[PDB]
């Protein structure tokens, strides 16, 4: 169960209200990479784990933490948005201010009365689809890693679209955040690695043909992947080249359908 | 450019029909971390990239050899349809069919006409919501490690829902150019990570607040994470851990809208 | 069955072309709680509903209705697109149209040649996920009123956003007729209440724990909602306060799954 | 901010594991009327209020409970996940589970390995178009009692999808936690409703076309609506029917346009 | 504006319920190729036409003879879902039906009362994404023919689906139905190509480049295509095949991007 | 299988930057129309298909090239990106860049690092939903016409929107591609339809109810269609005309559901 408490976790509030950079904002509110998929995904995972209590924990930890920076963008997007223009009297006001509300989302005002959305900057909806959860978290662990990663590279690219201080002063405390998460979520995939193998799922080897498994197949015609060639994998085998993969699986000969299909062909 | 052989890259005939089989490998063609996600992440990031050529090479490569995946699934769907069950006149001659017919995809038959859609089993379209290309290769290698490692988990899960010799072959096949791609993909990002340096992006350690870039935050009532505090993070410094994480930022106080918004709120 | 006639419900001419204007509008005819939402939602319900005339003949009466509306919004937009700009050769007529250009959506020239959409101002589709047709008409009628009270909120909003009088003649008109929905909803809410109980299914007292379905549970730290302590409800108890929720269903522990599912956790 | 505890708001562990109950469930976790919309909506009405504290903070006390809701609709779903059938060997062991594995989402097992999902039942994503936050109060808390009475419907119909008692037992707390949210929520709207007025927003009385705001309008050939002839509405004035709706808008012509868009219409 | 008549165009009511057919009806309600695309589709394009009334009013006619379609299908599905097995009771009144329940939409019983949902039969919302309206109607018509004939193909389908007499009537009155309107949108199209010409848009001749206008380019190594070198196409000039096409566009080299986007690709 | 060479099939090159081209270039690359449609569709049915040679080439050959044109769009914005504006120290250089940053995507910058996305101008992921793979090829091959009319249309409009001679030439080589697409796909259609039928699916003639196959219904109450009265059809028959069209099917009563629904309608 949860509990709340009205207080942020840390500042967010902007020296001044800039609507444009509150549709960025939406990006880490509402886009594939931003804290509602990360603090969907972690719940998940953590929910789901019936392992080990030291990822199990981890997990809920930090899923329970990004709901608090969701909180923080919401309200920074709030802040963002007072006496965002919307109508003609507030051209009337000042007509420069035109070319604000062009490179604004018209749904902040007209559908959020100036508030959040749980959409990205284009209006498209956050949805599950974002999400990931395996029951598997040698594969879970890497993908909370690119999620803290693709989220700070994001964070980093906000840094520069925006000069208010008070924006800013949020951002840098979401990077260190985001520097911790992607620690602490490499430090859990070492150990899992460790246990189970490097190659996910580690227990296939037996399975797969391994006569493919170090190969490095020259599908397109530059040359630069054949740098790789002679080196060694993390699993302790070195890569061969192939220059010209070769196709071995013959020419399908799939049955016509039953007629009552209509599958009409020629 | 590119260019189409008839000829499949490896086997994809199973030895009988199986049109359950054929619902569950959809999620290989048109799901989340399917083939296509595959074919055009890397496609994409190589697109983009203005790098070094040894990566943007290996994306292309890459991604050109998960179309020849693509095709291979899409051919082992409809090998798998053939003869399916899809109305009265085949209960009528094998009245156990309808526990077959119950479990398919209904559009298999009504609107493909027994061959593949681009949807995941549940008829969930596939969308580029399910695709990563940032600009940055540190955090896409990483994205690429993860496609490939959820990938490959789902394709050793088929493994085990079905006992078709040939469903197998492909699938063994799969499983070793996942673990060719899950290793190379490592390769590359250990080498842009020693370039660039292990958290992404690299060139922001000045900016962020330190002070909170390495303490592990408890927001769960569980023990298990105090397990990292005083282990080394792999940047070198170590993890501090921080019980009763407090709540810093205040109580947010945003200003009331506009009164033409009519944001009655008491 | 339906029949038509090519006169408008109500007038649907702006005085003035605006582009911009054509794109907020779009929120009405393909938006979350648009004129789509309304028409198809009560034709679903009258089509589904086994039960009083009354209440099948005003939803299908209502329903055949919003059809006119999105006629109405459809042809507004039209006009509203008449020569707006979409290219160089509009700029050199009048180079002031450089930020219209940048506020328009872009698919209405390039996609639909300067017509309508179904999608809402970010050019998200239409759905029908925004659509409920639950077969309790209890609950459904609740849903009718709040679609009219969104759908008459964003019509006030738009009409601060225009001062073209031709535009606002039209929404005065769709205010007048979200108020009689709103009333003719709440007039049969209110008798559906008064045959099955206010509390929706109404038939499920006996089976609830009812020791939980009068309590306020303080969640988060704020007190205001203290105020609501012994208030009197709508089913005539009084609401009872509880400032410490509890956790009463101990910790979950649920078993690992199947060695064939790979659910590597540690 | 928010802090969380392992244990669960309730019991959430059902006697018996049942996967197909597992995937009806998943419409409360991941459905249009689900508690993940509940939980979303109220919190971002909250996060987006500048009113009345005893609203606000109901907001956040129920947005927050329904994190709880959340919590233990996954635990139940993994619960009855617990030894599900999903390949060859279990129809070996059983041939009566093709049944059983007919009906089950091929995903549970497949992406999630026996754990849940954030779609509904069909597979199909949460997304945030199920979300409302308008800014006004009147029209959100409608809003609120709606989403608590669609959900405390189909929980109504899923207490008669099982007869298993450790089920019913969740399901019993649920309905009543939904009693006292729907009750709370009216209370709250009734409130506003005496502030702002019953039709949302209260304020453009003076502004809307009067002759049409109680007129109701026949426009299916059904006789039932007719009955509301007469009836006091609740702003205290009576309906008046028109069995005949007259179109008064005209027939329109809008300009052809521009020849660079190649309209050729004939 | 339109008006609605309680009686249905033809007769929409099966001999016996089926819920298994009424599941795969709901590809004609709420699919890609289904009734809502054609009158969603048709009402749009003839509300944009600003050309001859012919194919206006065609357009306008066809648009509205579809609601009546979806009401029939809507209908249907409602007679259909008559007695739907979704409980224990029914199973203990006959174990047979336990198949049946499993073939079924979950949520035909859970969300819509035993009711039509506005889905295709996985549960996939129908959304704008599948209406076209594009301001040119040589291009649309052209589309409202494939509508038909992708709905048709359906339709035929959907009849070697049920042995159901009440359900075939309706369906051979819907497949007369689509040969009047593939029949009329194809004498539009021709006569629109008799206008403009018969490549879309008709007055791009002298600005495309010729040369590569009429040649095969052979990109599969499949020997078939060929037969259509020195075919005379439908404009009067004959095919040309290049058995090798060339790469002609050179290696793009975009420039690094600025450093504040952290564009780190090795 | 497929193979890949990094030279592009024609010229991908602008003369200069323009972000809001490259905005609308997204079109063409992953909007409903667009080249990936074209590509996903060609293949898929490609790949299904059993028949003649001649056309299954054709699909593979045209579905490859499409691959060569999204790379080529791709390609084309990233070089419209160069050096495009997103934060203030653009600002700062030149202020007038002020209503380009307006116009763009915002998440070209932030999320891609300026380069391509695969969703439509306003952010809308493409998606499966916009492809047809039907298993009919006369069905097919007339939806395959569409999608290059459509397409073609629209690179005939953004030819307009531009003025650099770079991006036009590359539009003039599409439109040369989309003319030989159109042809060589009406021809493979005309073949088709001389073989199996213009009615598809060719062979349900004695089935429809024959009485509605020929028949004009007047729906709306414009007088344009009657002008089809007479004239004679694609199959060889005349066209009827009904000025008042009859509904045939009587009033529904479908039988109220079981009580465990809750369905409360009064
Ligand atoms: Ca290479
Ligand atoms: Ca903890
Ligand atoms: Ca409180
Ligand atoms: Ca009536
Ligand atoms: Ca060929
Ligand atoms: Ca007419
Ligand atoms: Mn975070
Ligand atoms: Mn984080
Ligand atoms: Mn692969
Ligand atoms: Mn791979
Ligand atoms: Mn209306
Ligand atoms: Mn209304
Ligand atoms: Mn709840
Ligand atoms: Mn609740
Ligand atoms: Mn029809
Ligand atoms: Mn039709
Ligand atoms: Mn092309
Ligand atoms: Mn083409
Ligand atoms: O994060
Ligand atoms: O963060
Ligand atoms: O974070
Ligand atoms: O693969
Ligand atoms: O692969
Ligand atoms: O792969
Ligand atoms: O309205
Ligand atoms: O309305
Ligand atoms: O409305
Ligand atoms: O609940
Ligand atoms: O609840
Ligand atoms: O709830
Ligand atoms: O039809
Ligand atoms: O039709
Ligand atoms: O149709
Ligand atoms: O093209
Ligand atoms: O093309
Ligand atoms: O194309």
């Amino acid at each position: 169960m949860f509990k709340h408490t009205r207080k942020l976790q840390y500042n967010a509030k902007p020296d001044r209200s800039d609507p444009i950079m509150a549709r960025r904002l939406q990006e880490s509110l509402g886009g594939q990479w931003g804290e509602t998929t990360g603090m969907m995904s972690y719940l998940s995972q953590g929910w789901a784990s019936t392992g080990a209590e030291k990822y199990k924990d981890l997990l809920l930890d930090t899923g329970t933490e990004e709901m608090a920076h969701v909180e923080m963008i919401s309200t920074m997007i709030g802040y963002l948005l007072e006496d965002a223009p919307f109508g003609p009297e507030d051209l009337k006001r000042d007509p420069s201010l035109a070319t604000t509300m062009a490179g604004m989302d018209p749904e902040h005002s007209l559908v959020h009365g100036l508030n959040a959305s749980l959409n990205n900057p284009n209006g498209a909806a956050w949805n599950a689809g974002y999400v990931t959860s395996s029951g598997n978290l040698v594969a879970d662990m890497r993908f909370n890693v690119v999620r803290e990663s693709e989220a700070r590279l994001q964070v980093s690219r906000l840094y520069s679209m925006t000069e208010d201080e008070g924006v800013r002063d949020m951002l840098k405390f979401l990077l260190a955040r985001e520097t911790q998460h992607q620690l602490q979520f490499m430090k859990a995939q070492e150990e899992l690695e460790e246990k189970y193998g490097i190659i996910v799922p580690g227990d296939m080897k037996e399975i797969e043909h391994s006569e493919f498994s170090h190969v490095l197949m020259n599908f397109s015609d530059g040359d630069g992947s054949k740098a790789f060639e002679g080196q060694v994998a993390k699993d302790g085998e070195k890569f061969t080249y192939q220059e010209n993969p070769e196709a071995m699986g013959g020419i399908p000969h799939i049955k016509p359908g039953d007629p009552r299909l209509h599958n009409h062909q020629g």
